[PDB]
């Protein structure tokens, strides 16, 4: 069976508990999760623990939470109190569990299922070939010894608008926020990098980026994370938004795909 679960955010005990609800057995079954693997819930060392040991069982996408935990490891970026990433930090195996981390994909596609995943979604502006060959150049970056150089480059809001054209710092800043921090687009595609509310408390013209046409969503079912305020609700057919706030006191969500069927576990917040 193939399992998809939305944003994790250190809620360990929750992870195992909805596992352990569908009888997950790796070798019979595959694991995707949308990222956001930390921070918030009290155990992200577990649950990178855990994830890394599932090897082939598991298709993980990075999302912005982990992007950000590797620039607190590399030293790029500051560790804030509210994230809980100490005792993953001060492990004795976080340049293991770290390292493996940033090898991960930012994309994960299954031709046979018609079945895309990221973070925050494709953008519309992105076709497939598009958005594989912008994968690949990230996760390049960040597999490299060079990593940091990388991760000091990704802040940033701008540029918001995709062209086969861009070059540089604002290509792979681009990439990045369609990647793990998407969620509103103006008409034309274009990111917006500052709501966060749920659609319907959105100002226009904004829409949820699933909402414009796009070539990879017209053929491509797309599981994502990321969008807590959209409460997994109101999306069109083939979207699948998995993250549903656990480590906010929400639920976390796991979706098995050869029956659509929904398993959740409340949170223990
Ligand atoms: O953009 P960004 O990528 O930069 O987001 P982020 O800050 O990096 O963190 P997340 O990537 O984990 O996303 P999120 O959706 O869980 O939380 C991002 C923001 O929504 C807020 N939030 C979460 N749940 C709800 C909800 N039900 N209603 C309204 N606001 C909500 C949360 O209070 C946070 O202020
Ligand atoms: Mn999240
Ligand atoms: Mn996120």
């Amino acid at each position: 069976a193939t399992y998809l679960i939305g944003d994790v955010h250190g809620c360990y005990d929750e992870l195992i508990a909805l596992l352990h609800k569908v009888e997950f057995t790796p070798g019979k079954d595959t694991l995707w999760l949308t990222g956001d693997l930390v921070a918030r819930g009290p155990g992200s060392l577990d649950v990178l623990r855990y994830v890394k040991s599932l090897g082939d069982s598991v298709r993980l996408v990075l999302g912005n939470h982990d992007l950000h935990l590797l620039a607190v490891f590399a030293g790029i970026s500051r560790n804030k109190p509210k994230d809980r990433l100490t005792p993953l930090l001060e492990a004795p195996d976080a340049d293991e569990l770290l390292n493996w981390l940033r090898r991960q994909p930012l994309l994960q596609i299954d031709e046979e299922k018609k079945l895309v995943m990221a973070h925050a979604g494709i953008t519309p502006q992105w076709d497939l070939q598009t958005a594989k060959e912008c994968a690949r150049d990230v996760e390049a970056v960040l597999s490299s010894d060079s990593y940091p150089f990388f991760l000091d480059a990704m802040y940033g809001d701008m540029p918001n608008n995709w062209s086969p054209e861009l070059r540089g710092l604002g290509r792979l800043r681009f990439i990045t926020n369609a990647f793990t921090r998407m969620r509103f687009c103006f008409p034309n595609g274009q990111l917006d990098m500052y709501s966060k509310e749920s659609p319907e408390e959105a100002p226009a013209p904004l829409k949820p980026w699933f909402a414009i046409p796009g070539p990879v969503a017209e053929e491509y079912s797309i599981a994502f994370g990321h969008w807590a305020s959209l409460e997994g609700k109101g999306t069109p057919e083939g979207i699948y938004a998995l993250d549903t706030g656990c480590c906010w006191g929400g639920t976390l969500t796991c979706l098995r795909w050869e029956d659509k069927q929904y398993f959740v576990q409340p949170s223990n917040r």
